[PDB]
């Protein structure tokens, strides 16, 4: 037998207020400019 | 047997408040100018 | 018989406030300019 | 001044020959059997 | 001046032939089974 | 000045043949059976 459960992953888990810039969570690739 | 479940993933799990920026999740390629 | 469960991962664990750079998760590749 | 150009991002660069299972490029969340 | 030119990046950079399993170049949460 | 050129990453770089279990590049979170 095998279980798996109850995994959990999370990028931001509390508020994130009055950005001026750039917040990204899993960028592949890409150019950012701020 | 195998029995696989209840994962969770999650990005932002709180509040964004008054963004004037980029709020990305997941980007692949591509650019930002913030 | 295996048991696996209840593993937690967090990038940001509380509040991004007044942001004005750049906050990124996981970047692959990719140039960031702040 | 600021030029950025000529980023080159490649999943698979050759044959993908007689496959009989999953190939997949970028997956996020999701299930697969195989 | 800031010039940023030419990165490159690759998963599979050859032939990938035959498979009977699971081939994935980028995955983010998410259950395999082979 | 600064000049940023020429990067280069990749994660196979030669064939692969004849899986039968689960090949990946960049696993985040997530759970592999083979």
């Amino acid at each position: 037998g095998y279980e798996v459960h109850h995994q959990k992953l999370v990028f931001f888990a509390e508020d994130v207020g009055s950005n001026k810039g750039a917040i990204i969570g899993l960028m592949v690739g890409g150019v950012v400019i701020a």
